[PDB]
């Protein structure tokens, strides 16, 4: 009865994840800005029947909490679902924390009370998150004390998530052990919050490891410690809340409601601070290292993924253009190049790619150009795509290189590649192939060369 394009217009992409793309859209009548989640039906398997999805959607539309992302509308066509909801521009919680000079137990508690309030409300309405992680914690502004909104509540129950490694990064740390074995309820959200809390107070995951399986092994046994030197500087009340949140048996684990009433929360979330605020210096250092490592492993997989996409394009675009060339003169006009690049985009699984074509064609013509030699257009068009892909990877590398040495050690490579599920011997062999005189260090171009060889390029 209702169609998406008649009510909204895509402005720009906000991101991509395990369910699909999140696009910044504006209402065509009211000018209202919002985040639209586009989910492909052919790409994403439905866990429940459409009737169960349509019912939860109606419930989510009726719910309102200051710590939960608002779902406004829901649309559906032949091959997609459209989850239209509120937009937040503050970015991810952890990306803000890493910019701070000081971080206290008060800071962490005020952060965790926000998360806990949202969870309590959702649980009251029988809605479980299940996949709660730092990436699901958005801010309204990139500042300290800013309001937190939890994204993706109830998504998990209806949609089977992406098993691709690019989407699996940073997930094993947070998952409750009962979710792994199949029997779980709302208590699984408390466990994930407890893991976030442990990281806020130490900058280290309680269940850590070299690769995904190793972390899952730790999670599954459920044993962790406060044995790190930075825990000496943390209050016993904070440790006692974590112990209750990371309690193995879900029946024996504290509720989201009772965690709000815990001594640490009620004491450290006072409007007027009544406690000592020493900075958790070692924690803030570890949170920057953890974050940087996560973001680099994410960027490495995106770069390899986007190279396995850019190789399809260079040959496919020259074919499309050759077909369009009636004269055989290797030339085309502005309209033909536009029609050609649009055809290349129509054969894929982004919604904003067709509208973005004209501006990109003109940007290529600015350096190139009438009657344009398509071969010159193609190389210039693909090189720009290659460059943007390289720059994204570079920003991540520069961010990870905290001491500005220009190099990453073999130890750091082991960690990055472990998080991105690249086999030790595989990456080590690619390293020997790239530089024969390698001495346990790679600069940005050697790193980029390594990832190229790791995706058959």
């Amino acid at each position: 009865t209702a169609i998406f394009s008649d009510r909204y217009k895509g402005q720009r992409v906000l991101g991509k994840g395990s369910f699909g793309e999140v696009i910044l859209c504006k209402d065509k009548i009211t000018g209202q800005e919002c985040a639209v989640k586009v989910i492909s039906k052919r790409q994403v398997k439905q866990k429940t029947d459409k009737e169960s999805l349509l019912r939860e959607v109606q419930l989510l539309k009726q719910l309102d909490h200051p710590n939960i992302m608002k779902l406004y509308e829901f649309f559906e066509d032949k091959g997609y679902f459209y989850l239209v909801g509120e937009v937040y521009t503050g970015g991810e919680l952890f990306d803000e924390i890493i910019s701070r000079k000081r971080f206290s137990e008060v800071d962490a508690a005020r952060i965790i009370r926000q998360v806990l309030s949202g969870i309590t409300y959702m649980h009251k309405n029988k809605i479980v998150h299940r996949d709660l992680k730092p990436e699901n914690l958005l801010l309204e502004s990139k500042s300290k004390d800013a309001n937190i909104r939890i994204i993706d509540f109830g998504l998990s129950t209806h949609f089977e998530a992406s098993k691709k490694m690019k989407d699996k990064i940073g997930t094993a740390y947070y998952i409750a052990p009962e979710v792994l074995h199949g029997t779980y309820d709302e208590k699984c959200d408390v466990w994930s919050t407890g893991v976030i809390l442990y990281i806020l107070l130490s900058g280290c995951p309680p269940f850590n490891g070299a690769n995904e399986y190793d972390i899952l092994k730790k999670v599954e046994k459920g044993k962790y410690t406060f044995e790190l030197p930075q825990w000496k500087k943390v209050s016993e009340s904070a440790k006692d809340l974590i112990r209750k949140m990371l309690t193995y048996v879900p029946s024996m684990r504290i509720s989201a409601r009772d965690a709000l009433d815990h001594e640490w929360i009620q004491t450290y979330t006072k409007e007027q601070i009544s406690v000592d605020v020493p900075s958790l210096d070692n924690a803030i250092l570890n949170i920057r290292q953890f974050q940087g490592t996560q973001k680099l492993a994410q960027a490495a997989l995106l770069y390899m993924g986007s190279k396995l996409t850019s190789q399809d394009e260079t040959k496919e675009l020259t074919a499309i253009f050759h077909k369009m060339d009636k004269n055989g003169d290797g030339q085309l006009d502005r309209a033909e190049l536009i029609e050609g690049y649009k055809e290349l985009m129509r054969m894929k699984g982004s919604m904003l790619d067709a509208s973005a074509v004209e501006h990109e064609v003109d940007q290529v013509l600015d350096a190139v150009d009438g009657y344009i030699e398509y071969s010159e257009f193609v190389t210039v068009a693909m090189d720009r795509k290659t460059l943007l892909s390289r720059e994204r990877l570079e920003r991540a590398f520069r961010m990870f290189d905290s001491d500005n040495s220009g190099k990453i050690s073999s130890t750091e490579l082991a960690t990055i590649f472990g998080v991105s599920d690249v086999d030790s011997e595989t990456w080590k062999s690619v390293l020997s192939e790239v530089d024969k005189n390698n001495d346990g260090e790679v600069d940005f171009d050697e790193f980029q060369q390594m990832l190229l060889k790791l995706c058959g390029n």
